[PDB]
């Protein structure tokens, strides 16, 4: 057993620590979460890792599948995908990001209305997702991968606001919070 | 032999197409390049794939080490930093970015002097970049790889503009600005 630490933000509302507890729950791993008051950080033995989608990445590399959980997929093609979801959403939408912060999924925190910018780059999540989930698949790929939950966290970011969003998108992004990975890092600040 | 596109904008400017050319050259693949002037968008037959370090991945992914040439570090941890790093770039430095976009590189455009906190963001580059490179080392990781032309694009922002740069991190961005592959990019702007 290697010794991991994942280092959160005090009140556990990053949606970027969110990303790296998931991907350390998915794969079955045995760590300890710390507070700071640079986050998430991950501490494996004598390693550091920031960036959560380099974290879940080494994580899927170092704790290979089979032997352990898959948490990218394995078709090439889907794999792309899924690493072309994450780093859109940590590269745009920021009027999303900065009108809809995470106190509104982890807190029920209310903003004010979205600005012009707002809506559109609301606009611009609804039809990048609605192509993305046009079968109307539950997971992005079939199987449930990291970009998921990612994607989830972004349309939640309205959704939990009370936002106006597409019917689909709102189930999408329900079924995926209730993902038990994601339960148990909501549960960190339900109390 | 697929058919490969690369979009580009119209300039032969952006940092993002500058790494997926990068990453196309490196691994020896016969591709067009074609301008609009949403980019970087990878066309291989019948996929489509955007974000550069997402097109990257897959093409290392797919064309895959040993048969073609190694664009990620093979070491499991060195890989995971070169991951940090280009995530790293893409979601931080806003001010660097914003107050030296890459004409300055490209077309030896001048800028105002930085502000405040184009200054403060300049130091964390410096010291992350010092910390990375701290072997004094002329590639990241000792062979080369993807993360070292984005770092130096980064730091050839500030070095090409004429701001005062540490000199181990001016002779690190100068000798990856002489790697072919990016010289091939440069010429494109050049004429
Ligand atoms: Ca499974
Ligand atoms: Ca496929
Ligand atoms: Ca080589
Ligand atoms: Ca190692």
């Amino acid at each position: 057993k290697p010794a991991i630490t994942l280092w959160s933000d005090a009140h556990f509302f990053s949606p970027y620590v969110l990303s790296a507890w998931v991907a350390l729950q998915e794969k079955g791993l045995s760590f300890h979460i710390k507070t700071i008051d640079r986050v998430p950080l991950l501490q494996i033995d004598d390693f550091e890792l920031s960036e959560s989608s380099a974290i879940a990445e080494y994580l899927e590399d170092r704790f290979a599948p089979p032997t352990w959980e898959r948490i990218y997929p394995l078709d090439l093609e889907n794999r792309a995908r899924a690493r072309q979801i994450q780093a859109w959403l940590r590269s745009d939408l920021m009027p999303i990001r900065e009108e809809r912060p995470t106190d509104v999924v982890f807190a029920g925190a209310k903003k004010a209305p979205l600005t012009a910018e707002g809506k559109a780059s609301a606009e611009k999540l609804f039809a990048m997702a609605e192509h993305l989930l046009v079968l109307g698949q539950p997971n992005l790929f079939g199987e449930w991968c990291i970009a998921d939950t990612d994607l989830a966290l972004m349309i939640n970011r309205l959704v939990l606001h009370g936002d106006e969003v597409p019917e689909r998108l709102v189930d999408y992004a329900t079924f995926q919070w209730q993902r038990a990975s994601v339960q148990r890092f909501i549960a960190l600040s339900a109390k």
